[PDB]
């Protein structure tokens, strides 16, 4: 077996189990041999253990000759703007993102902020921890601090023409995570009025994890933007690249309508231009998409993937439905900040609330959101489900995962490599109750 905390794209495991001071420094040692030449940005969510984890990891780093650039607190995205913007070699954010309390983790980044994947060297890395057995070295290189966040904060407000926004009510829930320092230092160069929940961070995490997905913080979000009057609301989990939207009514939107609305606010700017987008759901966002007059890119998801397929083709933006979003003009790397601000902007501009953007979607390409099924043998209940529908010839597509196009509806099929868990999507043209029947019969199909 092998060090269970090294997955394949990043690292994540209980503390001090699986992740510990010990790991952190071994790792900051093979990371050193990984890169090439120049300093490492390094980062840290709000998570207790995260300050130790990350001083470990500077230790080994600079054990082995590699100053240090200490950015200090801070969301996952601020690693990857300031190595590329201050041309590291590479960056290390310490984060678990939304997982318990016990857990903590790294995502590491080379030059440009390009990830670095169990392929990518990643697994290199393991290795060489799990067979390090020598003892701690001496620093012999330089840690600088360097928490200014001005040029990450100009650079997220460039994407927004500021004379054009409307003075709206925000309700902003960082989950007592990262999120609310960045909205603080942005408040004062918008003319949006904040309602801010569970603000301050707190690796104590009194309200609960920062996940947004569970519904007790689902519902305080929705209470806050119901309660307020406000003009839609924003969640994001504790280190921030995910951001979550719910409407004037309280309504959590699904994330795969998200893609198309950013498309088509982006394609505004740069038109044009190419998006990259992945295949669990895709009519909504191909139509929006050329609808704007831009060029949709299929490409398998994770957040690696799309990555180097939007440098490949030079796209502007890349969305999946899973709440992540990326930016050519952000080092090609994902934003929890850069989407709402976008949005912010779209509603300011057209008129429209976020809900009448959204309902007009929803209705033409209703989805059942992803669905999850825990099952006996993967390859059985797949074969289970195409026998049954082959006699109906659908265009088949084997990007990620196996879709089936049958004109009037679609699914994707997806399963985990770790563990017999698949993952449904369905979508339909315009029919809901299509979408329930469809849905309903192939979840039968893959239980009993
Ligand atoms: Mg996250």
């Amino acid at each position: 077996m092998t060090l269970p905390a090294f997955k394949a794209y990043d690292i994540r495991g209980r503390v001090p189990d699986e992740l510990n001071e010990d790991l952190a420094r071994r790792i900051g040692v093979a990371l050193a041999a990984q890169l090439d030449q120049g300093p490492v940005v390094l980062g840290h969510d709000v998570r207790l253990a995260s300050p130790a984890l990350q001083e470990a990891l500077s230790a080994g780093l600079r054990a082995s000759g590699r100053d240090v650039i200490d950015i200090g607190l801070c969301g996952t995205e601020e690693v990857y703007f300031q190595t590329d913007y201050l041309k590291a070699a590479g960056g290390v954010m310490v984060t678990a993102s939304h997982n318990p309390m016990d857990y903590n983790g790294m995502k590491l980044v080379r030059e440009q902020a390009r990830p670095i994947s169990s392929d990518t060297g990643l697994f290199a890395i393991r290795d060489t921890v799990a067979a390090d057995t020598a003892a701690p070295g001496e620093p012999t290189a330089s840690e600088q601090s360097r928490t200014d966040k001005t040029a990450y904060l100009e650079h997220l407000l460039s994407y927004v023409d500021r004379s054009t926004l409307k003075p709206l009510k925000l309700v902003v829930n960082a989950g007592n995570g990262g999120a609310g320092l960045i909205v603080d230092l942005l408040a004062p160069h918008l003319p949006f009025e904040f309602v801010r929940v569970f603000h301050e961070p707190d690796g104590n995490f009194p309200n609960g994890i920062p996940n947004p997905l569970l519904p007790e913080n689902r519902d305080a979000t929705a209470k806050a933007v119901k309660d307020n009057g406000a003009d839609f609301g924003i969640a994001w989990d504790g280190d921030f690249d995910r951001c979550f939207f719910f409407d004037h009514t309280g309504r959590f939107i699904e994330g795969y309508y998200l893609v198309g609305l950013l498309a088509q606010a982006i394609l505004a700017k740069q038109p044009g231009g190419k998006v990259v987008h992945d295949p669990r759901l895709t009519w909504n966002t191909v139509e929006q998409v050329e609808e704007a007059g831009g060029i949709p890119v299929l490409c398998k998801s994770g957040h690696a993937f799309i990555k180097e397929k939007m440098r490949s083709e030079n796209a502007v933006y890349g969305g999946e439905m899973s709440a992540h979003h990326y930016f050519r003009e952000f080092a090609y790397a994902d934003s929890g900040m850069i989407p709402w601000l976008l949005i912010a902007e779209l509603v300011s501009q057209s008129g429209r609330s976020l809900a009448d953007l959204v309902e007009a979607r929803m209705q033409k390409f209703p989805c059942s959101g992803e669905i999850n099924f825990k099952v006996a043998d993967a390859k059985a209940s797949v074969a289970r489900v195409m026998e049954h529908y082959a006699s109906l010839s659908p265009e088949l597509d084997y990007t990620d995962g196996i879709s089936a196009d049958f004109g009037q509806w679609r699914f994707n099929l997806r399963s985990s490599n770790t563990e017999p868990l698949l993952r449904l999507n369905v979508e339909t043209r315009g029919d809901a109750a299509l979408l329930e029947t469809r849905t309903q019969e192939i979840s039968n199909l893959l239980r009993g």
